[PDB]
């Protein structure tokens, strides 16, 4: 016969205390942005972008993280 | 027969006290950027940014992190 | 018969103190960026990025990190 | 006796012929201006002139000037 | 006794062919401007100037100038 | 007795040809400006001028220039 038993535990802990969290500046493309293109030939897709793009400002007040996997195999 | 008997365990802490966090700049791209592009050919695709792009502030209170996996595994 | 126990126990510790985070300025780009092209040929695939691009300023209050794994095998 | 006689006599040409005259683009102050001032103190008078100011574009289809004098004098 | 005689003759000329005169660009002031004022003390006259004032653009279709003065003087 | 006679003859000429004038660009102040100040104290008379000021583009399509002056002087 087979027999299989699969029971771990945690009691861990992840934990921050902050008094106060702020006065963050992000300011990303305050200078000048100058593109000129001329006679300029494309055969195949483009793909542009001009600018401030995609840029992140991420403040979460704790932020903390657990990631917990288990994978258990067997032949 | 095959037993197997699987009960690990976790009681670990992961943390940390900040009394304030802040005052923080982030300003990428602050100067002029210039282009200027004249008679190019392109035969195949073209992915083109300009200015200023996928930039991050990430400010956790405490972005404090654990990671637990468990890959039992038997022949 | 064969039998496999596997029961390890952690109670581990990860911490710091701080008083005051911040002041931080990260100013990635501030000069001036000049890209003049002419006459170029490009028979495949171009990517181009130009100015202040994935820059990144990572402020965690505590920032710890506990990694864990366990891969019990047998043969 | 005293005699005194004044009778010059003037013919002169001041000329120009201009096909065409155009096409002049004048762009002053095209560009970012960013003044901050903080905690100044100014005890007597204050003139102040911020941005594009008293720029000048002076295109005559001519503008060719005679000038012309005279001062007989005596004791 | 005392004579004086004043009588000078001009037929001179100042003159000019144009053909076409046109196609002026005057854009004074045509980026951003800013003027961040903070717990700022005057303690007299301010005559303040902000954006785009007194710009001239002037275009005579001749703009052709004669001068001619006399200032006989005698004792 | 005293006789003073005074009957100079003027016939020159000031000219030029031109088949076109023109395409002219004047870009003053096109960059960046920036003006920080902080704690500043002034005691007597300020003058400031920030941007782009005072700029000149003059074109006239002859500018030819004649100045004539007589003097006739005696003791």
């Amino acid at each position: 016969s087979v027999q299989i038993v699969y029971k771990p535990v945690d009691l861990s802990k992840v934990t921050s205390k902050c008094g106060s969290l702020g006065n963050i500046h992000h300011k990303p493309g305050g200078g000048q942005v100058e593109v000129k293109s001329e006679k300029l030939d494309f055969k195949d897709r483009v793909q542009s972008k001009i600018g401030s793009l995609d840029n992140i400002t991420h403040v979460p007040g704790g932020g903390n993280k657990k990631i917990e996997t288990h994978k258990l195999t067997f032949r």
